């Protein structure tokens, strides 16, 4: 890479490798939109695999950006509406506190207080069932945002019924495909399994656990060089050749609510650029990201504003992600560990990375 984004990856990164103890970790940096990417540690301690371009990271919530996406470009091809009911998609769902519930709500945690996780015990599509007819929700739909796996897992699920293409199948087809995201996964081969790193937690190599809408919610996997791609195709949508596929990119960048300074959009989160870098650090915490906060509707939502910050944490019980952009400068940076480290350490790295570039 130019010297420059050299000296300020590792004079960033170097230390807080360091200060987090990560055993292994990645980074891209996109810069007047090329990609450098950069590598440290180990994939597998045991095994003494280091890690490279072609290892592959869990994204845990980064993941709901692709869910965030494939949903857009199902509106794209007229499939669905964000203000469908929800039970359109799902006419069992018959619970009365689910009129007035729409898909816009589901995507973007704004239903009325569904729960972070769905609980353990719900395994099939029946106790998934059971489980949203029996949730009773806390606030009106539209009125609180409450992030959840529960909400957005639901989106996703729902949003793909139309294609009657199952949610993975649905994503390959429409979003990794057409993207080249050829290392990117939601249930990783058996060929590619020699490229996939071990979480570490507390000490103990570990993998993402089944769950239910895990797909949906937090089940990506993928390489560095994937996700700097997906970070290229975020920033240039309209250079996208599948026009679904573009509108669906841009529908994610969309802002539907406000809390404080942040937008909520498909997957995505977004905030005006310049950004105070205390506020996206800051609020970057779970203390403030995983909380109950009013919103206000932006009525209409307003199209992906090119001067913003675009971003996404991510976590899995090993791993800790992050990805932010801004569609103006032509600049972003992907961050893959396999340890889950604080969220404000991710964002102040990326801040003071993508500053010094900008
Ligand atoms: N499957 S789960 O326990 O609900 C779960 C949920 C998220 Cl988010 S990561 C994770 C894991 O297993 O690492």
């Amino acid at each position: 890479a130019p010297q420059q984004i050299n000296d300020i990856v590792h004079r960033t990164i170097t230390p807080l490798i360091e200060q987090q103890k990560i055993p292994g970790m990645a980074v891209a940096v996109i810069y007047q939109g090329k990609p450098y990417y950069f590598t440290w540690g180990y994939a597998d301690i045991a095994k003494k695999q280091p890690v490279t371009q072609q290892t592959l990271f869990e994204l845990g919530s980064v993941s709901k950006t692709f869910t965030g996406v494939l949903g857009g470009d199902a509106i794209a091809r007229g499939e669905i509406k964000l203000s469908d009911p929800t039970t359109k998609y799902w006419p069992e769902l018959t619970a009365k506190q689910w009129n007035g519930i729409t898909l816009l709500h589901l995507a973007t945690y704004t239903a009325g207080g569904l729960p972070l996780q769905v609980p353990d015990e719900v395994k099939s599509s029946s106790d998934l069932l059971r489980f949203y007819q029996n949730w009773q929700p806390a606030w009106a739909p539209g009125t609180q945002r409450l992030y959840a796996n529960s909400s957005i897992g639901l989106f996703g699920a729902l949003a793909v019924k139309p294609s009657g293409l199952s949610f993975e199948q649905a994503m390959q087809t429409r979003v990794f495909q057409p993207l080249k995201l050829n290392h990117t996964w939601i249930n990783v081969p058996p060929a590619e399994e020699k490229n996939y790193a071990w979480g570490y937690r507390e000490g103990k190599a570990v993998h993402v656990s089944p769950g239910a809408l895990d797909a949906e919610a937090y089940g990506v996997k993928s390489t560095i060089e994937d996700m700097a791609r997906w970070v290229q195709s975020n920033l240039k949508p309209l250079d996208i050749n599948e026009k679904t596929l573009q509108q669906g990119i841009q529908l994610a960048q969309s802002r539907y609510w406000q809390t404080g300074d942040m937008y909520q959009g498909l997957g995505w989160e977004m905030l005006d650029w310049p950004v105070n870098p205390d506020s996206i650090i800051n609020g970057s915490d779970n203390k403030i990201a995983l909380a109950a906060r009013p919103v206000k509707a932006i009525t209409p939502p307003t199209p992906a504003v090119r001067a913003s910050w675009v971003h996404k944490t991510g976590a899995t019980g090993g791993f800790g992600s992050y990805v932010a952009f801004i569609p103006e400068k032509e600049l972003g940076i992907v961050m893959l560990a396999n340890k889950n480290y604080p969220n404000p350490a991710r964002v102040d790295a990326a801040w003071q990375i993508l500053n010094a570039l900008q």
